[PDB]
């Protein structure tokens, strides 16, 4: 109980699948392995490969990126600052703090500067969050169009993946149902999107983060009661009444994902900015009100002028 199962170290840890207790050191090689089998086993990403990594302060893409780094991938991140006055100055000081640890230029985007508005300023009665997911999602994928990286690399964990999936079952979101997983693969101007992290637990997320020194923030936002957090103790109360729960629904969900494929409605060039469009003008073009493109390309970072 109180000792490791590999060494005479006191126990930081206990892991479920396999049985035992873990000291630091042994966790983080468990944690970084688990990652591993991940990437390989759904072919995520190859050495050769430019990835980015969305980093918004938050352990999970802070943890994304740190093992990225750690296992030999060519990662640089990118933070996009939300403008949310009392909350993306200390998000950003994070993911600086944070890159600085890990090794790996950061890139940043700060929302008011190129919009004129953060995340709750403007004149709509949209959730913020909404918007928010609509605004960082486009930001993440042009940023690494322009740049010309070939993955695009998230922090959702499997407690994500269980949480996203529960909500949208019960609102039965077949469409986001059919649109699930740890790969989305390169279609287009979409640069492919992976989660590394897709099969370890927010417990081991955590445990991980403050092993390694990672300082960060738990609310990105003043905006987020929503349901996934109703979900995520649902979840675990499933899960420590029948251990097994969340992994099996994940594993079932991803061979019946299939048939939430007719869902889909059948994706043009956006007349803007030329992305990804259903209609004539994309979503966030819509939305923003926007009537010239956004370019992405740097020459450097802002750590990093001169390289
Ligand atoms: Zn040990
Ligand atoms: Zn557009």
């Amino acid at each position: 109980s109180m000792k490791c199962k590999f060494c005479s170290r006191e126990a930081y840890i206990k892991i479920h699948y396999p049985k035992m207790y873990l000291c630091e050191e042994h966790f983080k090689e468990y944690f970084e392995r688990k990652v591993s089998r991940t990437i390989e086993r759904y072919k995520l990403l190859t050495k050769d490969e430019r990835i980015l990594v969305a980093v918004s302060g938050g352990k999970d893409s802070a943890v994304t990126a740190y093992v990225l780094k750690k296992l030999g991938y060519n990662i640089e991140c990118l933070h996009i600052n939300l403008g949310i006055s009392g909350y993306s100055e200390k998000s950003e000081e994070y993911a600086k703090k944070q890159c600085k640890l890990i090794g790996a230029p950061l890139h940043i985007v700060r929302i008011k500067e190129i919009l004129g508005y953060g995340i709750g300023e403007v004149k709509t009665r949209r959730p913020p969050c909404s918007y928010c997911g609509l605004t960082k999602r486009y930001i993440m994928n042009k940023f690494a169009y322009d740049n010309g990286f070939d993955a695009i690399a998230t922090g959702h964990n499997l407690d994500d993946e269980a949480s996203f999936l529960l909500n949208n079952i019960l609102h039965w979101n077949t469409e986001y149902l059919a649109k699930g997983g740890p790969i989305l693969p390169q279609q287009g101007k979409f640069i492919k999107k992976v989660k590394p992290l897709y099969e370890v637990t927010e417990r081991e997320v955590v445990a991980y983060a403050l092993a390694v020194g990672l300082e960060y923030i738990v609310e990105e936002c003043p905006y987020a009661g929503a349901t996934t957090l109703d979900m995520k103790g649902v979840l675990n109360e499933l899960e420590e009444k029948r251990p097994g729960t969340k992994f099996n629904f994940v594993r079932g969900y991803l061979k019946k994902k299939k048939l939430f494929e007719p869902e889909i409605k059948e994706i043009k060039e956006c007349k803007i900015c030329r992305m990804p469009s259903s209609g004539d003008i994309c979503a966030f073009c819509k939305f923003w009100g926007l009537k010239k493109e956004i370019n992405f390309k740097v020459s450097s970072t802002d750590e990093e002028p001169f390289g």
